[PDB]
């Protein structure tokens, strides 16, 4: 049951933005580790002495790295006299967020039809405003509100080219890497209390519940065609294992993005690909699942799935779950930085079509149960 | 004419530490871009509740990358009672480095026969101390001084493996990547005023003088056998084109470290490995000097390189000068970072065989004139 009880008009995704220490370096190894173009950048060769701002594309998902400069550069500047792109940036906002949380995700952009009045209608309904809506060029809208910690919902609105005061990137530095990522399925909070966390952000949204020893209680938002889809987690305590997100929250110093699931057109290729990179400056992978746990793949998907496809699932470690209506390949990356905090999923839904809708297949849940079982069927 | 006044017996260079916001992502980015191999760690996994401490190594170059974790964890602990495997760690002095520096080298580190006496005798002869002597698991000695702006010099004495509480890198972490890079040359700071550094680090080591508009003017310290050897930078203000030196400790808050030296046992394997990772998650290089440069190469090193190895020359980049006793081939990296701060220069040395004497060929000053000539000569 979907209501379709969306308060303003929301698009689609529209890129993620991480605050960093050096976007530089950490841009780099995201570009290499998930094969992600440079596609734009905002910096002191753009004439942006407040923060340096480099965009990573692959397909429709765009990945912002931003740091801030030294204060000094911009001493003399005012907001109204700004030469920072992203008039919402602040140097003590980025450096206390960094210091707290470590590299993480500072916002979550949705495109909506007019930021202007998403922001006011979501604040009219509760949101804590983050940064007024704001006009670039006469061209762009960008407003922000609150979602969990220190996580901001970003909305973009368009008249009619990532953001004013961007520049596209030189064809030499832009280096057409691509294995296979097309955008942004999903984007996961972690949060001490998941019932005010819902309430908050289902309240000033109108987005509706989409229908579903873990360690952890989940729910998900959806749009109103499910294509903008954020879970939330909340830990469970006292159990066997110590609940992951209660260590997330621990590390984080409280509340944030958890992960990050990246739809792929074809997810062999891009673990593959992410794979031969994990050990020369990509990313590593979570352990892979046993040998049983594959065994067990013939009687749940073996319609689906050929033997040769599930025998290329256990050579790549991919995950398999299904829905009603999909199933659904996906796979777990270690965290992404220093800290046990953010890390990424790599997804691929196979069914519902119609186009395929949100969601289609889930987002892994029952792959709780049969790692467990199958974590114990191995041992002997 | 080296009088050999050291006051203590230096070994030779033993690591450069970056301090980072995220020692992960930066480590990650070097290792690829340079050729560096992941070969010891000090974080989470190993007990080290403080920082995360990643060493990449390549030949006898050791890279150690930096970055605190939330104080939370560590808020229990007192000195006495660290898990910190570098006992000098501070949080707020590394959170400040960083907000105020950006990513740069905080320790520049030498072996000394007993840290201990390095120490001392340095502080008694104007060093001003930064963090005392601390003996490590009754093993290894470690001992640090303020050496320029927030650079400090870190002095490690062995009883006869990095550091305790290291631990090796897994095998299947560490893939064997190596570019030729072989070890460390120089290291070298931009202060505001030469004259007062050259004297104050002088007079607490006993390095003396090394034989010797470009926007600067330099010295260079050296050890008694001259295999540790500190330039020095000052700007020399108004001139057609702004000074560099200047540039940097604008952008850097002040004095810091200006470039690392990596010699290379073949530069041209070396430039042509990097050269194919610029692009795709490596280092830039600084644009190539024009063809009327390398028109001139046969007329000043003729002797030395071969037609076919001045062509390669050419084809990668590389500059060459050279001294009374021997040859210098060298090249810069952009900036490592987000600011235009700190960067690399990789070398190769040839001539004055005795094994070869430190510093042989110079430091590449009169490739600052040969600049400029070909950049004119060119022109028409
Ligand atoms: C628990 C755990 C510990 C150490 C490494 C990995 C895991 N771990 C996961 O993190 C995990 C996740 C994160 C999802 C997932 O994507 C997800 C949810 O957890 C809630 C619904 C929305 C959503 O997108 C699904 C299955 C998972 N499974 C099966 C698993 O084992
Ligand atoms: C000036 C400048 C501007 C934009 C990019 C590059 C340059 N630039 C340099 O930075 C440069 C350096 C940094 C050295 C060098 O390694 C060095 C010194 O400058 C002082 C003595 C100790 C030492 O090691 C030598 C030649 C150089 N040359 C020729 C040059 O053009
Ligand atoms: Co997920
Ligand atoms: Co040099």
């Amino acid at each position: 049951k979907n209501p379709k009880s969306d308060k303003f008009k929301v698009k689609r995704f529209h890129h993620i933005e991480f605050w960093c220490g050096d976007a530089t370096n950490v841009a780099r190894r995201f570009s290499w580790g998930l094969g992600m173009r440079f596609s734009a950048k905002s910096d002191l060769s753009t004439g942006n002495m407040v923060h340096a701002s480099y965009l990573l594309t692959s397909g429709d998902l765009r990945f912002l790295f931003t740091a801030p400069y030294s204060p000094s550069l911009s001493a003399g500047e005012i907001k109204p006299t700004t030469t920072a792109s992203i008039p919402s940036f602040d140097h003590g906002s980025c450096r206390s967020f960094f210091s707290s949380h470590g590299l993480g995700v500072r916002a979550v952009a949705i495109e909506v039809e007019d930021a202007e009045s998403a922001f006011s209608i979501s604040v009219a309904n509760g949101a804590i405003p983050s940064s007024p809506p704001i006009v670039l060029n006469e061209a762009v809208t960008i407003a922000e509100v609150k979602l969990y910690g220190d996580v901001v919902l970003r909305y973009v609105s368009y008249k009619a080219e990532f953001l004013p005061g961007f520049e596209r990137v030189e064809d030499a530095s832009s280096f057409p890497l691509d294995y296979g990522i097309r955008r942004l399925d999903h984007a996961v909070g972690n949060v001490p209390e998941l019932g005010p966390a819902l309430t908050y952000v289902a309240g000033f949204t109108g987005f509706h519940q989409f229908a579903e020893e873990s360690g952890l209680n989940s729910a998900v938002l959806a749009s109103n065609d499910e294509m903008v889809l954020l879970p939330i987690n909340e830990p469970v305590h006292g159990t066997k294992r110590k609940s992951q997100i209660q260590t997330y929250l621990e590390h984080n110093e409280g509340a944030g993005l958890q992960h990050l699931a990246l739809m792929s057109e074809d997810i062999f290729r891009t673990l593959r690909e992410m794979r031969k990179r994990s050990s020369i400056g990509g990313f590593d992978f979570m352990p892979s699942p046993p040998p049983t746990y594959y065994q067990n793949l013939k009687k749940r998907v073996g319609d689906v799935l050929s033997d040769d496809q599930i025998k290329e699932c256990e050579e790549l470690g991919i995950l398999v779950d299904r829905d009603d209506q999909g199933t659904l390949l996906q796979i777990f990356t270690k965290p992404l930085g220093d800290r046990p905090t953010i890390f990424i999923e790599i997804i691929q839904r196979v069914g519902c079509m119609m186009y395929q809708s949100g969601g289609c297949g889930g987002f892994g849940k029952g792959n709780f149960s049969e790692l467990f079982k199958s974590i114990e069927e191995y041992e002997k």
